[PDB]
């Protein structure tokens, strides 16, 4: 009955994701399992709410078989997720009204288009600290109630729940006993007010959406109850972290105070920079969200959000076939031996901040006869690295301040020239955590803190190890060539903006 | 809690899987995963016994997810497993003391021959109904006791356990509370006499194996005991059924009578026949074992093994890598255009029945400029219809019987074309079943008899269901001929027995 363990679950964008921690922070067991994407329209993306569920499922179980760890010797469970992911379901039956709309879906952004007409831009703001834009959970509600025959009703009625992932895991979890959501997920909603802390009924009412499809709100770390027996292999886990994935990442990576800022590498790539109990600054072309909540308090964020980063890389495999697996353009884009002047802009679904422009599409300039495939594949590569330029000289303009280093996780965080690349660009120093999967030590940090696990923010500090420095190493005149040459490039394609008459 | 539901768990050569069923026999669930397969020198062939059992935790965890049943709710669990695979382990670690030994391998023949040449062979026939042959149990674990250091003194100090996959997986299920096996798997060990139904001393004696390795024998219909909870999911289920897969499959195609024979196409294919509570003396080069024990007797058969079946399509994929998958061989086949008079004996670790020539190796004939890679696919492919041919008219020609109809299944023979070819040679109607997965069926069905899931034969009976049948449409003429070259083939491959030196 010694509770030697935690166990947190990252449920991201294409894959989920379970991992067991010792006391240490050391990883005992992981498993991680891909889950189906649909594309019912160009520019539409949907989840099956079902199968994540699975997926979910899936991974607990291969982690345990990993680890060789028991059920019961588990003090607590993290959970972290893609955030503004959007599902409705039937609180009697826990069946989902319809697929679950995805961060990346643009499939509600009429809805949202509507919302900017009418001059509600600034209201919006003030309230939620987000831009009105398709990207969070408000217009996919909307979309859902508007076009699931008979579900605004249903809604009407109080037989529908709305949740992001966070929330539908946590039901399952419970078997339907707990319906709740966190600080962090629920300001990505659009529909919470980050300054009251409570859901706004002005947005609400606006959007048609009834209260009783709202789920609790509460902190970021903080037993929400416990696994039913027979949702835990016979016991009764007290389930005690919640965050979304890249907040977890902020948490994970020890970014306690204000100005500590890092960048996540995945499917998107996310800047997140602390900034305290007061949110006192300009946010101008960024995202002020809460960052977490704990021991009573809440710390605000600024973000910068990058759609399209690893997805790009899909697009290669998937769309274009340049690739056989991911991990390949790597190698392909090492070998390059172009100038360096060709420029592709990923926004597949608009592009992200600081623009916000989500007419915007995909486009590639300075071709030449000469380009070849790692030259295409390269250019690929460093459009996250420009971005994430483009976002942190934002940020530095906005809060004032000077930024010296960049904490870095995730997936493509694993590629060292592209780091490297990075910390050139940037001229700042990139420190790249000793395990990429902070998101899932962040969750896991939160539940082992509400458990006891660990005493204190002290007591995780302690356990910090040096990951892998990059330090600059690119003249200012190159680097200034290259971030011109980018520049121009989204420049260009913004001016590219027909539309079938 | 109300059990409704049957699991069965098959762990085969290449991969291990597992299916829920209901009272009606109908598939709620399944799952299925490969593990690695080592190959230390030419002709060994060896598994992790702990990464077997990390499949098998595996598959039962994907059988629960996809039905959506609680383990709660299962009944029994009937286990079925390739047979003669040897796992020696330490009774206190529970650790194996080095690599399992698969059927497949040939490492421990220099124990084989030994055995021969000291002029054994009748005294072992006479016990066991068996060859002497590093094919079974037998030599496998004097191998392991002349080569891993310390073995046979720890082993003689009663430290060591010896087992067939079955007894490992109930060890593992019950956390080493029950070390047991069933009839069908302990006759396969050649250390079993299968008349007086007991461990055999002399030959125990012979090879200096320490009756205190093993495992009290059982019937194959009931309670060995029940699982822990913590190694089944969370709750303590009986464990009634056990058989070697080929037995197993006999039992699922309700091969209950005298006469009544199968084959299965898998990695290898095995001819077994049903010869009632009788063991036929007449076995001729073939095998006499126990076929299942239930209702207080003891049912025996006649068996043709053939080694080398979807194996060799595996070599076509990973050793010439002459198709992408497994699958696409099919489709290859089909295409070819020759006047089929290549032939390819994959006699890779020696031929089985009825040649048992384990000097031989693989060879192919009749190749002329025009043959494609489509022709090569198509005779590897036919291979296994021809010897099953030899092992049928063997068994006729032995029992002074004739044998009308023979029942299929296995993954193999989902294969029209050549199930069509299979009836075509034969001159009989090939009956498949409807469900290719016989094996995991008869394992099920042997452990719902022994809960009282099912109360009698002729309930089982009841829920049958009819498969596609093969009736014969080739002319004697073509017939005969494409059978006689097969038979110059293989004769040309047994004069080819050079040793170097």
């Amino acid at each position: 009955a010694e509770k030697n363990y935690v166990m947190a679950i990252d449920q991201g964008t294409t894959s989920s994701r379970a991992i067991i921690f010792d006391r240490n922070g050391k990883k005992i067991g992981s498993s991680q399992k891909e889950f189906p994407q649909y594309f019912p329209k160009s520019g539409w993306v949907e989840h099956n709410a079902n199968e994540i569920w699975n997926s979910v499922q899936s991974v607990i179980a291969g982690a345990f078989i990993e680890s060789g760890i028991r059920p019961e010797a588990i003090a607590g469970i993290g959970i972290t997720n893609q955030r503004e992911t959007t599902v409705v379901w039937d609180k009697t039956t826990g069946q989902p009204i319809a697929n679950a709309i995805v961060w990346q879906s643009r499939q509600s952004s009429p809805i949202a288009d509507q919302l900017k007409v009418d001059g509600h831009t600034e209201m919006i703001h003030e309230k939620t600290g987000l831009v009105i834009d398709a990207y969070f959970s408000a217009t996919k509600v909307r979309w859902l109630l508007d076009n699931i025959e008979g579900a605004q009703e249903k809604a009407d009625n109080g037989e529908l729940l709305f949740g992001t992932i966070d929330s539908w895991l946590v039901w399952k979890l419970t078997d339907g006993q707990v319906h709740v959501t966190d600080y962090s997920n629920a300001s990505r909603t659009m529909l919470y007010n980050i300054h009251k802390l409570e859901w706004d009924q002005e947005i609400l009412d606006l959007l048609n959406i009834p209260s009783s499809m709202l789920p609790e709100v509460k902190s970021n770390s903080e037993v929400y109850g416990h696994t039913r027996s027979y949702r835990f292999y016979g016991s009764e886990v007290p389930i005690a972290g919640m965050a979304g994935d890249q907040q977890a990442a902020l948490f994970g990576q020890m970014a306690f105070e204000k100005g500590m800022i890092k960048n996540t590498y995945g499917t998107g790539a996310f800047i997140v920079m602390n900034t305290g109990e007061e949110p006192q600054l300009s946010d101008n072309d960024l995202l002020t969200t809460i960052g977490y909540g704990i021991n009573g308090k809440v710390y605000y964020a600024l973000e910068g959000s990058i759609f399209v980063a690893g997805s790009a890389i899909q697009w290669l495999r998937d769309g274009l076939r340049m690739i056989e697996t991911s991990p390949q353009s790597e190698e392909l884009a090492a070998k390059a031996k172009g100038d360096n002047e060709v420029y592709v802009v990923p926004a597949f679904t608009g592009l992200g901040a600081p623009y916000w422009d989500s007419e915007a599409r995909g486009a590639v300039f300075g071709l030449t006869r000469g380009t070849t495939k790692e030259d295409f594949v390269r250019a690929t590569l460093q459009a996250v690295a420009y971005q994430s330029k483009d976002v942190i000289d934002t940020m530095k303009k906005d809060s004032g301040i000077d930024i010296p280093l960049l904490k870095v996780d995730g997936g493509a965080a694993k590629n060292d020239l592209l780091m490297q690349f990075q910390a050139d660009i940037l001229d700042i120093d990139v420190q790249r955590a000793a395990n990429l999967e902070t998101t899932a030590l962040g969750a896991a940090y939160l539940a082992g803190l509400a458990v006891g696990f660990w005493k204190d923010l002290d007591e995780l500090k302690s356990m910090a190890e040096e990951g892998q420095m990059f330090t600059p190493e690119m003249p200012a005149e190159e680097r200034d060539n290259l971030y011109e040459g980018w520049k121009q490039a989204v420049a260009a394609t913004q001016t590219f903006k027909f539309k079938a008459k």
